[PDB]
């Protein structure tokens, strides 16, 4: 009725329709599909469709629906799967009564009301609780290459950790995995868990807005006053989708691909999940790196945004050192507040023992090390197979927080 | 009805008013085909099905349908298919196929995938004992050029018992069609469809042949069969899509490639997996732009598939065949498939392989004294047993039971 | 017929309507031709055959034929052709060449090719023994500059015994025509066709010489006789196609090269090989842009040809001539054309060379004792035999039987 | 004529209708020529080199010729010529120079350019006895900085056996050219024709100095003499051509260099070889560095020339002048310009050089006893005579029969 699509191809369509707001969405009038206005020029506007672009033609009419895309949240979506758009995935069910219609884009808390985090958030993995340590309210990231340990360690964390609500966002990832995450979490955890699932075949928009859907649901269950655990698998899939949308809309190319929209819109998403006046969100974001280098565009940006980073190395997965986290290269920015002085000092001594062996390792292999002429090299060797049973852990094992402390005190001696 | 206004070398563009995207057209005097890929308000970019030599400005385009659909049916078993669905072998009669299928279908719904828990034996001892294939697992074979990819698919063509074998040979040597017909017996060739487009063929016909292989494998999946799909150098599809996507005016997001080859590789690889009715277990061969595993398409296909088998050139020069690097290889479902003593025997064997590659320069130069480290002596004493368990000739196939009993014997 | 509106150094833009792509035109005040590459509405982008340095704006184009066709006949034997197709011998009267045909031809059908199982005796002893070649395959010589490619083609040209030999010299040192013409006797020159372009010649004639050499070789193939196409530096064709593609407005995708180079190599290299009627055994040399085999164009030619002889500079400096590195090299038909104990002996001789290369540090500074590895003691005992087997001089030639019995002698 | 439309900083545009390409136009306020490089419809591109700042919108041009020409003649001996072709020494008058050559000629017909057969006498005992030059060989000396390039190069100037030497110095400074030409006497400046352009001159004149020296040496070839051309620093020819080609607007293909540099080096240094009348024996210089390792100009120059000399650094940090490392350097045309006994006596000395290198790094750690090998002990007894034969002072010139008999008394 209003405008006409004049340009079809790639990821974005372009239509002639005047007096368009930005962000408002539009039904393709003979086709039931609908599209969001992402960028406006004088009379031609860039739209981004929700579905496939095939089948369209020039002059196809474009009706009007709403001024902002909002999702529909409620208390009645625990234990239930949600799409990236906001719809429920499963069709066996009777549809819920979700009463509260929330906008997708919202504001972080005031920086003066976000209190200092000083309570440890127990995950269950011995390395990431003993050496590094989380806190109720931080947002930690898991940095790895392709197929190293990210989804296996996030499954261990979801198995071991406990929170009032658990929001788990499987964005950009293979469809085989939505049943493995429903398999390894129990019935009591499925009583309090919302999955937000977007497979990698889905369009740019669903794979781009599923992260904002999961963050909005976590903010809703925060505002009731509950400690909610957010877990987002491959936030770099959001980054790739924002890349190809922003490049198709005609933007420049800074820091290896990646328009300014990506690096300017990551903190508008990652700053929304932390401590708050009522409740808190403990977010865990996994990051895929374009090589094994940690110094990616997106890897370095997300490392400079978050509150702690767990870097997993492929060269430790070649040796079956699982979980493959690299202790010298990873860090946790709040463990000096959330734990006492004995644990922090013992963790410091164990980290320095690991780095000391990593310096001593190569000249043992080619056969030039001499015992006796260095007191702290031998101390890093005499303990080494004792510390590795603390630093590497089976998948079907959870560890208590007091066994972790006593194991670290026995290791560090 | 409209007329061509330029020819660019890869794609053409034309003055078609109000044309559908995806629709294909006949170039009216000379009997060829092209299809719409982009629209600029009256000027459509078209990708021709053939070579572009001979064309001129003002050449008409008659209309033929809204979608290039292939003619599929049950009489494809035992015969060879061109990259866009046509039969190749002119020696025999044209087959009769009843149904039409488009090349672009949706993956099965993620709630209906039913996590894979049954082993798929291959015949290679390294991808039985130390890696293990599930029925529904999609696997990749990552190597450089001439490292052993095709040799290993030839090993696991006559070793894997599946109901329908749909083999795609996109972007490779014309000489090989006969060699992959000289490794398959008639008890295998009677159930094997062999889709093949070679390196000569146009960029559309190497782009749109992996979709033909997946569509045929989905027709044989929906009947209820366990299909074994296997493609040769899916990076030839990736390079054809690079060429067309750069000719159509897209940027260069990573290592040479447009974003549309990164966003259209999952919606080909995600269709081959476990399903409610039937299953497709697929094996994708991936060529790397060097011997680095961190190629862009190598990295993306490693982050899509359910298992990667990395073959290195170093082991090929060492005459260690098949050249599988056990450290860089992984199978994402081995633990859901094998028994637990099998799993810990596999982990101990990979520990022994890594420990020998630690202590090898310590024993060769002469500093390793026999008795210092209580795992390196295990590795040294079991080196040759591990090595003739890992290596295998092309015409030797192993079963599952003999492989795991030799694994238990070698690892302890 | 049309004027010229742009002259750009390589691509000139004529304003002439209804022009067919592939057609060539004359610049009518002169006798120099130009071939159409791309078109627009009424502006065709075309490439001149000679250099561009004498042209002005309004300069007409007479129409010549719609495709560029060389004239081939049976009287090209013993002649000298350039990359356009003209004779170079002014001292000899021009022959009678009744047929004409275009330079762009499809390969044989992939099923009408056959599995090659007959050896091609080169004469070089190392290649014949350890690596070996089949009648109808495409071997490829990879080296640096000045490592010894050309010398090995001269050796392999005196030694081989094909019916017709079509030696192409593309983008090469003009001094060498008489040196490749002096190592041939008259008994081989009477059956050999020689196609010579030079590094001085422009980016079309250096680009079009490979296609005319392969067209002449396909003519003598279609007469039904085993021909031998030897091509000197096919990478000069790759450089010329890079310049033509980048002048025509193509993007870099890998190492400086456009997509059109990587799309135009496989059809050139894939029209040679087996055939229903005859065979065309091809030996291509590839100049790697440094002394490394992971050149973009070196890797893409290795992933097309079936077999590769990788020469190294570290052996050429140490007077290991010819400088074939036996570990880096391969031949994809070795297992198929020769007997089984020959395959076993060659495989463990290659393994013996590799296991000396992983020992010799223990010998140069004294860390090796005799009786702990009997294979290594046998290797150190037999190295003088083997480096009197791998090395041979240029005028040395050995038949196939003496090569096999010397291999059986050299590894016992 | 026409006037300047705009100046885009480096390249300028001017409306000259029906203006050819290659032509040179005269700016009307000053004495500054400029070159057309690309032609549009009625608005040609045009390239200034001297000075850009004092320019208008409306500054005029003036037509001179079809393209640029220089004045060659027999009275060029003992001169200094600019890269334009102007005589640099203004203290004398340019004599009756009657002939009129262009800068761009073709190399001879390769059938007429016949095999090079007789040795070129050079003077330096290393390049004359161990390696050997030829009459028509294009030697390229690879030097560092501080190895003794200019002193050796002056020995080549003075000790040569050629009728005319032609010297070009392409990128150099005034102290550098004066300290070079103050090393060779008036008896050598009688036959020499210096073509000097320095590192303050614009890049067009440094690019044209190579062509100017080549053309005047071809003129001295066509009247039947042995020309000895010496381009100093083709590295800086390549830097000048890179800067011109990038300023014209041309894509980077390899290491910072446009396609025009890589396609302009063969048509430069193929012109300097054997000929049907006379011959020109060329010797180029490339400056290799220690901050690069690839240096694409060094690789391309090594691919186009035939025979190269590597001047290493540590052969100068212990004062071994001339600093030629035999075994790292080689000449191709040696086996047909030397006799057989001189060939076998030359290979023996380089075998002894490599042999004492091996035995010396064996013995200086302490793993050698005197008495192992007679090739080692003959190397021991002949080291002082080898190092006495290779070492040659700045004033010492030897003949060729003395060189052969000194080689025969160093082979013993
Ligand atoms: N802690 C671990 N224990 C056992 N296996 C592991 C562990 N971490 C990684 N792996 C092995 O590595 C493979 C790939 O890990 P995955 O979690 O799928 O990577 P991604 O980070 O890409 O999702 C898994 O199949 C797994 O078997
Ligand atoms: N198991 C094996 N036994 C013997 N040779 C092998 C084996 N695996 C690889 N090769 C060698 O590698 C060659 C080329 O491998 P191929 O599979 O054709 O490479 P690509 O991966 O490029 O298709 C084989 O012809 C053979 O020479
Ligand atoms: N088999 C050999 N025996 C002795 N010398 C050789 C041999 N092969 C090459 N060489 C030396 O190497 C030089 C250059 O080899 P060539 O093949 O011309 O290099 P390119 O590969 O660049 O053409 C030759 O002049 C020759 O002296
Ligand atoms: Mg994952
Ligand atoms: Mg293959
Ligand atoms: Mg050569």
């Amino acid at each position: 009725y209003e405008g006409k699509i004049i340009n079809i191809g790639g990821t974005i369509i372009k239509a002639r329709l005047p007096k368009a707001r930005i962000g408002a969405f539009y039904k393709i009038e003979p086709s039931q599909r609908l599209a969001e206005v992402i960028a406006i020029d004088e009379d031609e506007v860039f739209l981004l469709p929700f579905e496939h672009v095939s089948g369209m033609y020039c002059g196809q009419w474009l009706s009007y629906q709403g001024d902002e895309f909002k999702i529909r949240v409620g208390d009645a979506l625990l234990g239930r799967l949600i799409d990236g758009i906001g719809r429920p995935m499963e069709s066996n069910i009777v549809a819920p009564y979700l009463p509260f219609e929330r906008s997708l884009y919202a504001e972080p808390p005031d920086p003066l009301l976000r209190q200092v985090i000083d309570q440890p958030f127990i995950l269950g993995v011995r390395a990431i609780d003993g050496l590094l340590t989380c806190g109720i309210g931080q947002r930690i990231g898991i940095f790895a290459g392709s197929g190293v340990g990210k989804s296996t360690l996030l499954g261990m964390i979801c198995n071991g950790a406990s929170a009032d609500i658990i929001v788990l966002a499987l964005i950009g990832e293979r469809g085989r995995e939505v049943n493995e995450f429903l398999a390894l979490l129990p019935q009591s955890t499925l009583s309090k868990c919302v999955l937000v699932v977007t497979t990698s075949d889905r369009p740019a928009l669903e794979r781009m807005k599923a992260a904002f859907t999961a963050t909005t649901i976590a903010e809703y269950f925060r505002d009731q006053g509950k400690n909610v655990l957010l877990m987002m698998d491959s936030v770099t899939r959001y980054a790739r989708a924002a890349r190809d949308v922003g490049l198709a809309s005609g933007e420049p190319d800074v820091r290896g691909g990646f328009p300014p929209s990506v690096f300017s819109s990551l903190p508008k998403l990652l700053e929304r999940a932390g401590p708050a006046p009522k409740g808190s969100i403990t977010a865990i974001y996994t990051v895929l790196l374009e090589s094994d280098n940690v110094n990616d565009p997106i890897g370095d940006e997300v490392r400079s945004i978050l509150d702690g980073h767990i870097v997993l190395t492929r060269e430790l997965a070649e040796e079956n050192h699982f979980p493959a986290i690299d202790i010298g290269l990873s860090a946790s920015r709040v463990m000096h507040n959330v734990v006492t002085s004995e644990h922090l000092r013992a963790a410091a001594e164990c980290k320095k023992l690991i780095a000391t062996y990593k310096n001593v390792e190569l000249l043992i292999r080619i056969g030039e090390y001499t015992m006796g002429q260095d007191p702290e090299a031998d101390k890093a060797i005499k303990n080494r197979k004792l510390i590795q049973n603390f630093i590497q852990q089976s998948t079907k094992d959870i560890s208590s927080y007091e066994k972790t402390i006593e194991s670290l005190f026995k290791v560090v001696a």
